[PDB]
């Protein structure tokens, strides 16, 4: 799979509106992408990113009060993964193969085929640091949380935990049951190892469902009580300062 004839392949649809979609991939929901421009497309080490949205002149979205930036789409092309423009491939005696996805645009469609597509937050930032992208690497996110430093300095540095802010923080936070002061090294590896899954997990869950603008309920973000019910404690700590959450009963300090 060379990534500079599937790029080639994808240059000419840069800039066109998409107007509708297709595939067997509906874990992302590709049908958000409807009325929007495919603004980018590049190639960085075996995968391929392509930024969706609005921007029109000075960087400003069509509609705006005072009172996003793009969405970008990743995809991780295996051993047999490709692109295909206008044509749909067929088998070769193994039914014909079913696309992940496809995007259509007035001058033509884009076919993707055994890849893995899911949401990140683009080239700028590594892959290793991103927290949303499937090649994330956990043995830094790891290495940085046995640190001296408690958790939330930890967890908001974007060097090895991208795209994380606030609200990822307390909640994933509290879902580990666990302190935002404790000490990266006076904790048990099953709550690091714990943390580190809820981070995947909540973020990608969060996101898809700002993405379709269903109602989040937040379980320990501006919550007066917790889930159990003990009365939530609120502070700013920072290595910069930022408000902070907790459940004392929940979250016990543990030396
Ligand atoms: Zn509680």
């Amino acid at each position: 799979p060379s990534l500079r004839k599937f790029h080639q392949l994808v240059a000419p649809f840069v800039g066109q509106l998409v107007v509708t979609v297709g595939g067997n991939s509906k874990k992302i929901n590709p049908n958000m992408l409807e009325m929007l421009r495919l603004q980018d497309s590049q190639v960085h080490g075996k995968n391929l990113y392509l930024n969706f949205g609005l921007t029109e002149d000075l960087g400003l979205p069509e509609s705006f009060l005072l009172p996003n930036s793009g969405l970008w789409l990743c995809f991780h092309f295996g051993l047999f993964g490709s692109v295909r423009a206008s044509e749909l491939s067929r088998a070769t005696k193994a039914k014909d193969p079913i696309p992940r996805l496809v995007l259509h645009f007035a001058k033509g469609f884009l076919a993707f085929y055994n890849c893995r597509i899911y949401w990140c937050l683009g080239p700028t930032v590594k892959p290793t640091s991103d927290i949303l992208s499937e090649e994330f690497d956990r043995r830094q996110a790891l290495e940085a949380l046995k640190q001296a430093s408690p958790v939330s300095y930890t967890l908001l540095d974007q060097r090895y935990f991208a795209g994380l802010g606030n609200i990822i923080k307390n909640e994933v936070l509290y879902l580990a049951r666990i302190h935002p002061l404790s000490l990266g090294s006076c904790l048990t590896p099953l709550n690091l190892e714990s943390l580190l899954d809820h981070v995947v997990s909540f973020s990608v869950g969060w996101l898809q469902k700002k993405l379709e603008g269903k109602p989040l309920h937040h379980l320990i973000y501006q919550k007066e009580q917790c889930p159990a019910g003990h009365q939530v404690m609120k502070d700013s700590f920072g290595p910069f300062q930022r408000l902070t959450w907790w459940c004392p009963h929940c979250q016990p300090k543990a030396e």
